[PDB]
């Protein structure tokens, strides 16, 4: 019954409008974040989505108990009558707490007045992207963590237990990207309102190679090699020929085309578009080549064989030439 | 009184009113002693869906929680009071959560889908109908002919193992509707209850987890993948009984069945999630793109020496219309036993 | 002034909590639909969306008025102060109440004490469906009504109206279905909590077969007829007789594939699966009998002839006998 | 400080559950409709959204205040302390009133007693079209405006301004329709539980031609014409006029199952059917006539020389004709 | 202790229905933007998705405090017990205030009476688009900010700042468009229920030709070069010359076809598609040329072989011709 009537003493007369030490030193907040998963990165809307367990921890004077000897673990309906932190996170799409079967929230008040305030958020933020190297990159996304009304002046942001304050990036399982480094980063940004306090958290990201091998590279190694079987093919045989050439020619600039689609309008030159502009340079190529053999076979069939003949050995060798000097200059 | 008019609808008022008035939701039944004790029940109503895009199911239950909070407790009436769901606002309960949740909502129409059953003792029967989309982490490597665990992990949100204790209420009888689950690509093969006690930073947590084992229905990947893979394969030996005279003829049947092979393998991976392992559909698919290749490159071979000699090249597909066959129906037979 | 005095003494006092006759006999709710759409039918998420006026009687003793000799119009609001049963779509995914230009519910009140409730739910219902027969088949959806937590010991549901209770069937405009029958169904179904009231309405819906005579079984009558035209071109036209068994082969593999892509994920075969299996075989064997002509018209021109001649009846023969069997087994 | 308590003692002792004049004459409340635009028209769900402000009048003696002689604008949060009519939008899939930075929202209060409410909804009305005559069709789409619970006794319906209440519809914006015709309808529409008011509000939808003459119409052409060029090509070119034979008529098939596709599973057959069924046995006649030329050039060369010849007019010629009874037949 | 009491007396019979000054001047409203972001610009749908830090600035007397000589920032659940403007934006398809962790909503109040009050809004705005010139055009986007309810008589908005109100359009990051000029404007737009304040935020976007180069330019050049091909090739390769121009032909067409599905259903005419009419022209002209040198080559092989050789030079030229005009044109 003591602990009934204490709790209702710390809410009588209590102003939810005003921060802790209203009109004195800025109330510091500590943040700590478990993160649950990285749910999905998307290129085309330049985002990626997270999970999280979001951590404050502040102290109110107005919520100090002297009798209990223990820590109270509140119903968390009791948050919508104490004041919190306008924690926001400034690159930010959309989030929201998960409300099943309650607000995913959590109250733990202690005997000295501090606060211990949970939240479950699952959060869309904003990363953009540097796609040139695609799909050998690395890419950089954050949470950029700031007061919304609050200059540095009421109130102050640190991330508690320091480079250990994030937990769980080491047991991220993302498919086609693997979490490389993370850092914490804390700040006071000025605007035309005052200076603001900021967290910041950072990844590094890098793609896995795997799937684009499987999607793209093999087969346009495999629609080059079959632009090959041209040469071992009697040139006698324009339809066959002319069918090898316009085949690869084709199923190359829908390999280019298609992928495009798959990403976002980028104006530049990805990696991936100069291997593939490669590869149809060299299927063009072996065309022309047929062309050239069937425009001169009449009055020169030496001249002709021997072209094809060479065409065996000098296509191949060169498209490892490319591959190797592809290859090294992106890795 | 000893026993009162059941029938009384003012002294229930007044009974129910008593039960409220000065009741604290802010504190949990046996504030500071012993944890309250809650006893989980699920009846499954339906798997809604299982993505491998984005690796998570959707399920549809009837969630139930079980607690006494002697404050609620009720001395006149012998019945057991089943009250309108909004009073639930006015009560305090366990704040349960779905660990493993991605979305989840509470049925709405025509009221919100909850009940609440008092009973003379204090105990509280908490009803609640849920969706949940859930993360289910899968492992493609022997898809098609793949096994995936899907779970629901059940946690307290801030009330500690010293707060909060959950249990099965009936044991390994707890969940209910696995068995009339119909799922078109997948059957429910297995599932297990869980209970655990998982410590974390912010002390030790009591946790509930539901398990199932989905297996994966190989019809439908029967008829769309490795029908058409087989009927192109044989499409691609049609070739060694046509004249090698007819260039254009044996070189367009190879073109076709070697790119009509990379859009099956290309198309199926566009399908799933961009996986960086090949799956064991790609070895097969692989596998007829081998084949469909070497027949190609017979017409290449045969195409290259039919003139100086016409005897060795009519012998090439004169074995090519049987050592092809043979091989594929061997490779056939080396896959299939291997994966099953 | 009297009508105003009247609604404020039939609320003063009365408890939400619980429902009229609160511990005798059980509460016998009447439940009238009237349907407004069936908005749609989805074999891929194998549901049905469906819109409606749901109308609930019942009578609260509570709410009884002696002064008016009306029926008393209560503004909606009205409803969050008066005890409603817990009646809920056993069988739905998603339901709303239409919220535009206010909540789409209404409250009547007669001097007896009995209540109208009306809303106005959109429900997405999920409806299993058997599609071996697809697209000559025949599908049966239901919706469930039940209570949430009240046993038959406190409430009772049953169709006002009979027979009669759910209107707007027939005028239903579903483009690709028919309702063929609607039934209408009372039980008490028993479950660990007790037995619990159950309402039940069906639909019987008929596909109509139009839109696939025209999507699908037209061109693979024309890609079958397409293939025969080969037995009527010279068997020295080796590319343009293999051009077109290649071209009707692969046109049929991708009319039978594309179309399962278009349903969900079954593992049985479709009576349109069927058909397609049966003219792929009628445009393989063409193919096969070019082979054969192929093969043999050096040795034997006079037998690859003939096969050419009879291969121009025995084909559409065939095809037709296979059409004929399989619609008057389906039919 | 005099319209301070003015406003207060408006509200004092104020029932919302309780209509205007009570248990007299019916209120008659006067809707009014700025259309701000039509979003968006679509065949596949068979709907059409629209945006407006849509604005009700009608007077609350309950509201009438003696000593201001002006017209009172309160902040909007008024209408929630106020009876409202309980207006829906009888064939409306999904509705929402707007409400950023505030509920688009606006209470004017007249000395008299009369409200003006104001409020900006965007509105997914269903549209049920008939396309035979796509996509040179006519679509007549309406938003059907009733009272939820009350009958004609209690509340009456009127559009306020007669045939100039809907404005806005002139500067409708949509690249695929003309709003040729809109009209105002008043109507007392009878049920089950009584006669209810019924404003109306109906436009028709021009299709505009353009986009289809340029997707589905030149490609027809060019098909059909591309179709011809084999009776100018040797009859000695097999492969060729075969290539071009198959080419045309599956071209020509994949234009019209593509077409379906992007609308609604319609059993019935559309006027852009009608052509491209059209071209198909034009472009179908072309290959068999190169079948029956293939078929007769040995024995018959003179005759298949003819054969050609006559192709070379009898075509293009009976297109054009096809065409013009096409095109005429339809406008 | 004291500055508890002194907001409760300022709240103390305060009405929201009434507006500040009500009954006499109007409210002056400055009105603050900071572009966070433009997160995206949709030619199908014909609207654009913007996310920024909404300011409103106006005095209401009612707030005034003599006591405290500091600037409150009171916890922005305050803003619902306060009057607010009724500002809207008129081009407003859907829009939001973002709700993580709590609205991300801001009250100041200023011993004075005036009252900052911030929103930070993600809207997606109308922006009806002329795509004649597509993919070498311009669009100008805006947003429209309006008083819902009250009229010229009792709100006046105005840009707090100036032509320097706007701020971030600099820093927004749009990769197939760049931002080249925005403008403020005020107004009062006059309607049947009277005269209204308006405010108006106007961007122009010039789209990044790189992506269409790449993806619609380029194939059209290799294809009608690949269409060339064939005139190298000997006239008795029937196949394969009718091969190469069935392909040409055909790709052309879905090149055209592709493109405007990936759009909305416009009836006019773009500068892409006059460019891939041009192209198919000559793609269909390569194939033209051939049924002719084949109708032709047995009673005239000397004239075949010239069609030929001409068709070599006469093509390249030509269609260079076309690119030099079309792309002078469209730069004008
Ligand atoms: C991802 O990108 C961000 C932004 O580009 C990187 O953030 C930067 O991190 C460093 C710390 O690693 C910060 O620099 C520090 O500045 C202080 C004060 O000048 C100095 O004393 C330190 O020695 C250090 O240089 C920097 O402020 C910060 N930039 C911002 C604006 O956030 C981040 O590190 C990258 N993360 C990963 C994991 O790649
Ligand atoms: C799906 O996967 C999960 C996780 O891999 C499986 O859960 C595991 O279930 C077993 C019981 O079957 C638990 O092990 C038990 O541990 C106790 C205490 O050490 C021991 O006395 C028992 O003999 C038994 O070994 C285990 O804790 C649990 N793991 C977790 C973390 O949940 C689950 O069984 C799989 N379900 C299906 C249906 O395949
Ligand atoms: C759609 O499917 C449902 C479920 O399969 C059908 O519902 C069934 O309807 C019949 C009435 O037509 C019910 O049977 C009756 O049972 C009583 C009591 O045993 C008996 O006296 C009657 O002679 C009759 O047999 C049956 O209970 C009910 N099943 C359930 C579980 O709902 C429905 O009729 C089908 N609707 C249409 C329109 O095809
Ligand atoms: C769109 O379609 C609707 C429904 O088919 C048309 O509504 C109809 O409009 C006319 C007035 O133009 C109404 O008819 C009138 O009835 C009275 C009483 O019988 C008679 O005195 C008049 O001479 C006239 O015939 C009719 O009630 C109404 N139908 C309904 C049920 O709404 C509408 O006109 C079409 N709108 C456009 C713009 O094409
Ligand atoms: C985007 O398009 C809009 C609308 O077409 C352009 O808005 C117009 O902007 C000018 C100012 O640049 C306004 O004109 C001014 O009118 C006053 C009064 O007549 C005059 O004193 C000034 O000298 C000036 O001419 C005009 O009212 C305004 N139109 C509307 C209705 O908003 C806008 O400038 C374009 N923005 C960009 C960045 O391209
Ligand atoms: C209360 O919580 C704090 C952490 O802030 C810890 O130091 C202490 O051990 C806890 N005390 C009790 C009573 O368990
Ligand atoms: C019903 O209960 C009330 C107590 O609230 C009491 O006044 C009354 O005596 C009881 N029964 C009757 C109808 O006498
Ligand atoms: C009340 O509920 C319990 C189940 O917890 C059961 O034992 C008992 O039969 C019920 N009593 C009544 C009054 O029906
Ligand atoms: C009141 O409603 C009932 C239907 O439940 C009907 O019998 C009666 O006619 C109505 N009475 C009045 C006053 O209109
Ligand atoms: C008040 O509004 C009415 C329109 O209903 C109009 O007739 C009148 O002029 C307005 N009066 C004032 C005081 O402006
Ligand atoms: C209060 O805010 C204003 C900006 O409106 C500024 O001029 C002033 O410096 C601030 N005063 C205090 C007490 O910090
Ligand atoms: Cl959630
Ligand atoms: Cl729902
Ligand atoms: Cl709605
Ligand atoms: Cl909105
Ligand atoms: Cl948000």
């Amino acid at each position: 019954s003591f602990v009934k009537e204490t709790v209702d003493k710390l809410l009588k007369g209590y102003d939810i409008r005003l921060r802790p030490d209203f009109g004195g030193p800025p109330v510091c907040v500590g943040m700590n974040i478990d993160i649950a998963s990285i749910d999905m990165v998307s290129e085309v809307n330049m985002d990626y989505t997270l999970t999280m367990y979001f951590q404050q921890y502040w102290r109110d004077k107005r919520l100090a108990y002297s009798g209990i000897p223990l820590n109270l673990t509140l119903d968390n309906r009791v948050a919508d009558q104490l004041w919190v932190p306008d924690t926001y996170f400034l690159n930010d799409k959309k989030s929201f707490v998960h409300g099943v079967t309650v607000k995913n929230r959590m109250i733990r008040l202690h005997p000295d007045g501090t606060v211990l305030y949970g939240l479950r958020i699952t959060t869309t933020a904003a990363c953009m992207m540097d796609l040139r190297r695609y799909p050998l990159d690395e890419q950089n996304c954050t949470l950029e963590i700031e007061s919304y009304g609050y200059t540095t002046d009421d109130i102050e942001f640190y991330w508690r237990g320091g480079d250990k304050a994030v937990t769980g990036v080491e047991r991220i399982e993302l498919p086609q990207f693997s979490i490389v480094e993370h850092r914490l980063v804390s700040r006071n940004v000025v605007f035309a309102t005052g200076a603001y306090p900021r967290l910041s958290l950072s990844f590094r990201l890098k793609r896995n190679i795997g799937y684009f091998i499987l999607q793209t590279y093999m087969p346009s190694i495999l629609i080059t090699i079959l632009s090959w079987v041209s040469f071992w093919i009697n040139y006698d045989a324009s339809a066959a020929r002319v069918a090898l050439g316009i085949t690869t020619v084709l199923t190359m600039t829908t390999i280019n085309t298609h992928l495009r689609e798959t990403l976002p309008k980028i104006p530049y030159v990805k990696a991936i578009d100069m291997y593939l502009m490669g590869c149809f340079v060299f299927v063009f190529l072996a065309l022309l080549e047929y062309a050239f053999v069937n425009y001169i076979f009449f009055s020169q069939p030496a001249r002709a064989a021997a072209i094809d003949r060479w065409s065996r050995i000098v296509f191949p060798f060169t498209f490892s030439l490319f591959n190797l000097v592809y290859w090294l200059y992106y890795v």
